[PDB]
Parts: C-alpha cells; sequence; structure tokens
C-alpha cells in the first residue's frame, strides 16, 4: 500500500473504468454530526442503512463508521441479515465517501491503483461546508491501506470525486461552475485543469457542461445534472416547466449535451430523466445544533451504477414512479431498487455522494 | 483543590448542609449516548436546556458538556439570552451529575469541602446501567477542581448523590433496598455502611426507608419516593390506588416515615406528594442503539430545591396541576416552577437526578 | 461476518491449529498510553515496529493503530521500504493481540471461523492491570469483521490468548495458577473449564502445568514457561541457577512436562531453553504517569513462529546468543530473527504478547 | 458570559492593562502532540509543571489540560504539595495560550472584558505550523466562559496573543514582518490594522519594530525582541557578537526602540538582554513523528511578568545567569525565578509564549 509519485496514470498505464463496469464492492460511510444532520443523525443513519442493504443483492459493501458509533452500526447490519455487509472503523468528518474517499484506476492487466485529491470541504477556509476536513482528507489514503492499493497524490489539486463524471474512453464530465470556481484552484487555469483531468483519469477529452443546480454548497457538481450509462450514451435531467428552479441549468445542459461529442467520435445519445415536482421541505430543523421549512436539492440522477444493479433515490415525489421507469429504459439488464434517501438529501446530496465503488479485477 | 486523607468530615467539623439551605449555584452535565437517549439525544437535551434556564431565575447554573457537543450547548445557551449560565467543558459517560457528582460540604465557618464517593454505575460489572463509567468517576474530582475545594475520597465505598437525603441535623434517609443491594458494598455490613454515612456526613442517625421504586434500575434510591422539606418535615409519594404500581411501596414508605422521629427528637410531619395516573409510555424506541411502549417512571417526588425556587417535573400527567400544588403547600415561601422534564424520564431520573447544588459560603 | 451462536467449534468441526502450521498473516497493535510504556511509548513503538518489520520478509503484517497515532505508524512502515505491512485503523487501550484478539479456527476444508474470548485486562476489577477494557474487548470482534470470519462467543468465560498453547491434535498447554485463579471465572470448576477449552479448541485433552512465573501480572500465563515446536515436542525453560528467580517454577514445568503425554498418546519431547542471567533493569521510570530500577520479566518462550521464520527477543543479555542457538535447534529448517524486544518487556510482556497470527486456507 | 457585538473596547472604555499591572492569576495550556514534542512530550510536560509550580509562589495557576493527560496533571500537581494551581478540563491542538488564548480588558472600575481574536495557527492554510487549529480556536472562548467575563469577537482579524506588547497608555508594540505577512489579514492595510488594535487595545499610538528573529515560525513576533518593562521603559536583546545569528534584527530593533517614543510623550528608556552564547541544539528528533541536531530559537526576552516575580528562562546557556542578573536591574523590586525552560524551546517559543496572565479587579 504505496504511494507512486515520479509518473501519472496516463504514462502508468492506468485509467478510470467506467461507473458501470464491473465492480468488486462499494464503500460508504456513516453520518454522525449534529451539525448537518437532524436528530442526532439517528434518520439519516437508518436511511444510510437501507442504501447500503440495498447494494447488498448485488455486490458487497464496505461500511466505514467513526469508532464511536461502530457497535451501533455492526449491531444493525447484523440485525438485517448481515449477508456481505462488512463494518469497518474509521474516522470521518462527514459522511460523503464520494468525495473525500479514492478514485481507483485499473491497467486492464489485473493491478488496481488510485488517485488521491486534495480535500478541503468544498472549497475549504473561503466556501467549505465546515471547518475541520482534517480526517475526511484520511479518508482515501486509509480506504487504499487496508485494500492494497497503491495511490498517486494529486499535490495541490483539490478535486472531489462526484464532481466529475467518466466513460471507459479518454473522456470526462466536468462542471466548470465548480472546478473554475475561486475556492478551488484558482491558481490554475482552465488549461492546467484540463490537463490534470488528462494525466489522472487517461481522459484525451473534457466536456465543459456549464452551470449546476448547486449554486453555493457543492459549487455545481455534475454528478447532479447528468453522468454516463454507456459509453458514448448519457443522462441528463429535463423538465418543461419553465418556473422549476431546475428547468434552465438543465436545458442549458441537455442543449450542450446533445449538441457534444466524446473521444473516440460517436455522438452522445442523450437520455432523459425527470426532476421532482416538489422540493424536499426540511422540517425538524430545530435539532441541527449551530455553530426550517427551507428547501434542499432532491435529483433523481444522483442513483450508483453496481454490476447487474441501480440504486435510484425515492424522495416521494409526484415524478417518483416515472424515474424508476426512466432508469429502467437505459438499464434494461439491470435490476433497479429504490430506497427513501430523501433523509440524506435533507444533508445535501444522494445516494451517489455518500458512495464509492471499487472496480473488480483478477 | 487537594484531597484530605486522614481524617473525617465529622471530625473536621464539616456536614452536609440541608439541600434547602442557601446554596451558591447548580452542577448539571448533558445527555449525549444514544444507547439510552432516543433521537440522539436531542429531545432530552433540549428538555435539559430548560430545566436548566429554569434555575436561571433563582440561580446560576454550571452546566458542564463534553467537547463534542460544547459548541452547541453555548450556542443554544445564548440563544435563550444566557444569563447567569456558565458553559464548562466536561466529559462523562451520562449525564447524572446528582450521582457521580461531589456532595459538598460546610463547616459553617465559611470553608467548603467535600465527600467524593466510589462510582460504579448504580452496581458495576454486577449491575450497572452501562459499563465504561471511568469518565463519570472523575466528575467529582474534576468539579472541585474548578471550585477549589478540598475533597475526602470514601475508597472502595461505592455510593451515588440520589440514594440519601439529609436533614440540617445528624440525619439521613437511605434506602435499604438499594445501599445493601449486593452490587453495592458486599463486603460491609448494615453496621459498617451506616458508621460510614455517619462520618462523611455527620449524621447521628440514619433512617432505613424499606424498598424503593426503582426496582432494577437505580437499585431503589430514595430520592424517588420521598425526602426533606425541611428539618423534622419531610415528603413522601402517596396514593390510595391498590392497583398503582407504586401503592404498596409508597404506603410502606408512609407508615414508615410517620413512625419515626429524627436525631433531635422532633416527630416527622409527614406531608403528601401525588403519583402520575398514566405512566410516561416510551415513543420512538427504535432510534435507542442497542449494545417500545414500555412504560418508564415518572415520579412528582423527582424536584430540586433551590434557594427561593423549586423545580418540579411535569410529565402531562392527570394528577399534574395537583403536584404543582401540593408542593406549593410545602414550600409557601418559594416559587414553585414547572417544566417538561418528561423527555429525560425515559432516561430513568429526573430533574433531581440531574442536578447538583454547591451551597453558598462567604 | 456474522457470529455462530447456537453450536461450538468441535460440533462444527473446526479446531484452533498450531501456530507453527501455515498462516496467512500476523495481527499486532501499537502501544500508546504514557500508564504503562514510558517516554510517550515512543521507545516502546520503535521496538513495535522492528518486530513488525521483522515479520515482512516471511508474511505480511497487519498493524492496527488508533486514530491518534495512525499517520505516524504509517510514515514510518512507508519509511522501511513499506513491503507488506498495512496499517488499518483499530482503537485499543493497550496493545496486546495476542490476548485480547481473535482466536482462529479451521475445519480443514478452507473455512476459517474463530473464537471471541471475553477480555477483562487479565482479572478485571479484582485484578485487571487496568480499568477501561471495553475497547479491547473490541478488537477481536472488529479483527473478525475486516477479514469476513464468523466467530464463536464465550460468553461469561474470560480467557486470554497467550494463556494457553496448542497442538494441532487435541491437547492444549494451561496453566491453572491463571485459568483457576479467582479473577478469572470463579463461578465455573474446574472440570467446566476444562470441557469449554475442549469446545472450542476441539482438544480432547488438557494438561495442567502449575505455576507460572508471572506471580501478579497476567497471573502466569503459560506462553511465558512453555509451548508446542511441533506436535509431540514441546519447548520450556531450563535454568540450574538454584538461585535464579524462575528456578523452581521452570524445573518444576519441566519435570510435569517431560512425564506428561498427548491426546494422540505420543510422549513429550521436552527442549530446553535459556533464561536471562541478568533481569530487565527498568530505567526512566518517572516518564510513566501514576493514576525504577525495578525488575521486569525477560523469557525467549515469548518468540512467534511464523510459517519458514523465528521472531525472538533479544534482551541484550549473557544468555542471550544462546537462546538463538537453541530456538535454531528446535526449528532447523526455520530462519531465525531476533529484535532488541527488551523495550516492551518493560510493559509486561513479549514478541509473542504483542502478535496473533491468521492460520491461512485456500 | 455573553459576548458584546456592537462597539469595541475603545467606545466601551476598556484598554489591555500592562503585563505588570496586578493581576489575578495565569492561564496555560498542556503539551501532548508528537507532531512536535519529542518523546511524547513528556519532557516538556515536565518542563511545563515547573513553569507552573514557578508561578505557584506568586499567584495562583490555571492549568488546562486536555482530557486524555487530565489525570496526569492532576496527580503531577498534587505530588507537588499542590498549593493554588487548578486544573481544569480543557482540549487543544497545541499549548500555546498566549496566542490562541484570550486578551483580557479592563475599565478600571471593577468590570473584566476580552478580546478574542481569530488564530489560524500562525498563517492558516497559507504558512501554519499545523492543520486541525479549530480546538485552540476555542480556548479563547471556553475560558472566558468558565471566568464569567464577555469578549469582543475580531472577525476575519486574525492575531495572537504574543504578537503585541502594550503598556498601560495607548501603546502597543507590533512587529510588521508577522502582523502584514501575506498569512495573517492580506486584505487590510497597514492603515486598517493599526486601526483595529487602536479600537481593542486602546492603543492611539503604534510603535512597528521592523523585523523579527522568527523568520519562518511565528513569522518575527514581538515577544522574542523585546517588550514593555514599564510605561516609558522597554526590553530589548542586544548583543556586538557581528556572527551572532540574532545580531542584525536586534540591533536594528534596538536602533528603532531607542530613537522611539510612546503615546504621552516620554522618550523609551531602552534596557538591554543578552542572547544566548549557544542555540539549543535539538537532540532525539526522531521520536518526533513527522506527517536532528537543527538549532532552536533560545530568546531571554521569552518572561513572563507576573505581580512580584519574575519567571525568566534558563536554557544553560553561557550567557545565562547574566540573564537573570539583567531582568533583576529592570524589576528590582520583584524576585526572579529561572526555570530549565529550553525542552520546550525545542516547541518554538518560551514560557512566555506558553501563558497568559489575568489582571485581578475588585
Amino acid at each position: 500500500a504505496k504511494r507512486i509519485k515520479n509518473t501519472t496514470p496516463k504514462q502508468d498505464g492506468f485509467r478510470m473504468p467506467g461507473e458501470f463496469e464491473k465492480q468488486k464492492q462499494i464503500w460508504m460511510l456513516w453520518p454522525w454530526r449534529n451539525d448537518n444532520w437532524r436528530l442526532g443523525a439517528k434518520p439519516a443513519q437508518k436511511a444510510f442503512l437501507e442504501v447500503a442493504e440495498a447494494i447488498s443483492e448485488f455486490e458487497p459493501v464496505s461500511l466505514c463508521v467513526p469508532p464511536l458509533q461502530y457497535e451501533n452500526a455492526l449491531a444493525r447490519v447484523s440485525e438485517l441479515g448481515s449477508h456481505n455487509i462488512r463494518i469497518i472503523e474509521m474516522t470521518n468528518d462527514d459522511a460523503w465517501i464520494r468525495d473525500c474517499g479514492p478514485t481507483f484506476l485499473v491497467n486492464d492487466k489485473g493491478d488496481l491503483r488510485a488517485v488521491d485529491w486534495e480535500f478541503n470541504a468544498w472549497g475549504g477556509l473561503v466556501d467549505g461546508l465546515y471547518f475541520p476536513w482534517d480526517q475526511d482528507a484520511l479518508v482515501a489514503r486509509k480506504v487504499c491501506e487496508i485494500e492494497g492499493v497503491d495511490s498517486y497524490k494529486t499535490k495541490d489539486f483539490v478535486l472531489e470525486g462526484g464532481s466529475i463524471h467518466v466513460d471507459g474512453e479518454g473522456t470526462v464530465l466536468v462542471t466548470e461552475m465548480c472546478l473554475l470556481h475561486p475556492s478551488r484552484n484558482p491558481h490554475l487555469t482552465k488549461e492546467d485543469i484540463e490537463d490534470k483531468l488528462k494525466d489522472y483519469l487517461n481522459c484525451v477529452k473534457v466536456l465543459w457542461v456549464k452551470d449546476g443546480i448547486d449554486p453555493y454548497e457543492t459549487n455545481g457538481h455534475i454528478d447532479d445534472v447528468a453522468c454516463f450509462i454507456r459509453p458514448g450514451e448519457v443522462a441528463c435531467i429535463y423538465t418543461d416547466d419553465k418556473e422549476h428552479p431546475f428547468y434552465q441549468e438543465a436545458k442549458a445542459a441537455y442543449d450542450f449535451l446533445s449538441q457534444q461529442t466524446d473521444a473516440k467520435g460517436r455522438p452522445l445519445k442523450v437520455h432523459k430523466m425527470c426532476v421532482t415536482k416538489e422540493p424536499c421541505y426540511l422540517q425538524e430543523a430545530a435539532t441541527i445544533d449551530y455553530v426550517e421549512g427551507e428547501m434542499a436539492i432532491a435529483s433523481y440522477l444522483n442513483f450508483l451504477i453496481v454490476n447487474g444493479g441501480i440504486i435510484l433515490p425515492q424522495y416521494g415525489d409526484e415524478n417518483d414512479q416515472l424515474a424508476k421507469q426512466q432508469v429502467q429504459e437505459m438499464f434494461p439488464d439491470r435490476k433497479v431498487v429504490g430506497v427513501r434517501t430523501e433523509e440524506i438529501a435533507y444533508g445535501g446530496g444522494n445516494i451517489h455522494c455518500i458512495t464509492q465503488q471499487q472496480p473488480a479485477t483478477l
């Protein structure tokens, strides 16, 4: 479990494989802080428990929980039959393995590497969500240790997992409203940043969507608006309601996507996901310590692509059952499962934002 | 802040003054563990916040909270105007300052001493409520440190504050169903135990009530059935409902009390407190991690006696307003205040079990 | 990673395989508390680092360190080339994986099980070394979790790994001066205890050595006086110096061993290990916080038996090089390595007391 | 213990009184992290213990130690007789109460206020010494809580206590090489900064010394080169050795000081302190974990001015006894005591950098 430091994945012959490709398991943290999760985080925990139990039927889950809520998580995972879910002890300031976590790589020859980015809590001292983010910056290194996989460290380059989507071949989907944000690499030019993404992902081309539905939190991550459902085909939220908060950004994205081609050349067969018709109304906001009824993001594009299955969010919206239908179209040969991950949407992020899959090898 | 060790309070000329006597302030901890408090303890916290804000108008409060929920408690106490309530950092396994806390003393000459007992979580490895109780056994010593008050250490003698009630002069009210319990000094005889209580409290006489309404938790503490409302006059729960769970123990106590005299000789003018007509039905028991609707104790005798005021529990029972009336009779020249401390009654103990007053001096 | 609970290893067809048998890796904790280790434990740490680096050349090491000294241990293990040593995050009250750790099992068909005993810090509230031992009682369960191996829980049966030595077939070496100690199963008869050892180890016979060289610490563990070097052949300390502190216990053991046969019937070809000629003189005892020059145990019998190698202690004694020679005789076809594990001998226990090997499978 | 927020000390009629003025006690933290202190910090601790025991004979000490090293500090302070030293529980990333701590104020009418600055570990993410500095930014607020003293919060203004020295009347001694450093208020002009110092200190004039002997650590704090020994008279290091590392900065300072007048008008009767002739050679640097023989600052100007006493550093240098003589001249009517605070000088800062006095009141 060492650290390669004199070369880049591109030279070393590694590449972040498509989320859809075959994978050994999934990694996910455990919510605890009252600063962000209501009611001692008990609800969110149960919400995490389910989203975990869901991956169960498709592959194993690596649930990492802080030492203080360990005995608990283990008593609840055994309470659910306890199949292929393992509880490993791991500290974190907040449960967002998608961002702070490791972004694995592969050389297509069996070896499994990884790229550990710098994490500053989505912004840092300039615009970060919370302050002490040092334990999260450890999560990526720690998880590569108990897995026996070397890693590349992008020094001074702060990037979070759920801000980039990739397809098997040299192409990635970033959101300039975030990667260019001043609280994220303001010493690097849009040119420099592309080069990095090309060296640590092995993407000969970077598609720049241009506004996000995460104005001031994640700073407009792309794992909320679109993604790659297959090398060439992609997903994307789309509504016609000209009075819906995500209308323009979504359409602006759709127009960009549909008019965009990838590396190998094929056009992007853009798909259509739906958006809620009623935003999640935060309740019991009083139990959220400070250092109600306010709207919180709830996107169906926040789904995880395991092998032979899909874990989709079900907020209990009107256009809910439609989401499960739409996703079904995209991945016909994949059982789709849905969970009430609405309770975690009150924390700013969904199913995708709380998982991280590890590509299988041999 | 040293430790006297070669003499006892009796010889040193000190005595635990009556709870009613003049006092400088009140000490209380902060609930946090999910093992005992539902919903991340958020509810219980608010319940503690109030019971705290209540003492506010009578004297200052010393709210000690673990380092992890400090910023929070301070943001909520300032949110309530922030008058004479100070938040000091202090770790604890559970919020029960009444038991683990220090039992102050006085020489009636200005000096303030204290007696630190051994705490084993109400029983210990034999019948304790929880296991790691080492941080609580620190609370008493820690609080005597930041107050500049020496202390006496009763080595190998495990006693908890809320298991004994005292009146100004040589007399204390203990409950043999607890002090004699095998999980509490099974190497000491009922004779030995009395001697200790006489040396560290300066009580020339010990009244032995004989069963409690705390069968298997606190093991029948006396701070649930009765207490001293004035040197000579006492309180005591009493119901005629021969089908009420506390009926016999309460009556058995009343008969004992009324037939009992104190040290100075005067008879005990026994009073009458009421009991709920409906036991607190524990709800949302699922959010209580394990290593619903079950009844939980709810006694009105669990009131704190500050100077010029009374803090009484209000569970929202039928015989509730009656309790406030009854207590009013006892302490006419004392403003009585009541708070919904029902949420903490779900943790096994009330207002009294969560406070600890420090007698003023000069 | 579940828990079998209605049957015992004997019925389930599992058995603790000989320490010498083939093994996948070795588990070991990380010293930190100033209550026991001098100079902030920095020395002991380096001593652990080496003993770890030593196993390196024979098999992989699983170094589990508390979250507070994690970054450190990883910076030091990479500083040593970083080969097959992985640092996993794990909390513990003290580094003694040998005792609190899991005692693996095998069905000789590929499956890997385990038996988790109760740990009370060698005695408990009656004679334990330290008080809070709850985090250590977690170590065994935690390590079985990140390894995907079920376990058996011996409820109310407190036993520590390094108090029993086993040989492939139905036989184990226990030390009655410990297993019978009142601070360890005083509700179980010597008959009952044997039955347990027979059900969770699959040993049809238990050899009872009868005094140990650990009078009041570990309470006379057997992993200090003797062990099984091969099914039938054993090791054992032996000196002729009638003025040496371990003289009689050692000889008393030798006489017992040599006159004892195992399960299958073969006689025990007793061997001879040497003892130091100069006891380790504890220095700088002042840096050891309390809640100098005193002697501390230093036994050469405290060696770990990895596959194709031996890790032996080298205190810098006169009969030191002799120890390496003696052990060499016993395991001719095994490279013997020695490390200055004298610094950890100041903590009460050696190389063996700080490791725990996991038998390989397929 | 509230927070005044709509007015400044200047308007409110408060002013940081001279360090020499009468004071109630002294506050100091407790070293623990292995990232900075060698040998588990055990040595530095003892060094802190002494420097603490020293203040003992002049006034009371408020020793705040993290919860993990509490029992220890209390066992050592009672081991020293235990006079007027109280151990209060308080977490911190590092022991430097001088900087992170509160900078008290007074209205000369009895009331005691304070000014809490922003702390970013001497620089922050730009040039800070360590990363997680959130617990230290709590120390100032926490200590004002257990003392019943309101405070002023300089939002977005990061200043550390030991970077400014004041004399009773409108004058302060800052070091531009630090207060202007880019990692400390690079959004504020030298004009703006002076105004702040004038509003929260009540100093109608700011003397700008111009280079420090702390090149890249504290970034040239002034509490290393000079200070106010009396309103008008000051101290200052001075050597003639043109080959001494502090030569020019010291002389450059002396020339500046001597040519400078204060607010009330009187000239500054500059004094002369000596510098070591041999820099402290860091030893045993290996026991200092990383995320030898190198020189470390050792200034005699790092002395604390209690009432009726002086605590001066004694590194065991050639010009050591001279320092005690020199300081003696300055404060004739003050008993001078010296302690081997060389062990803490290996951490970057001395006696002054680790204390914080609270001005008495009535």
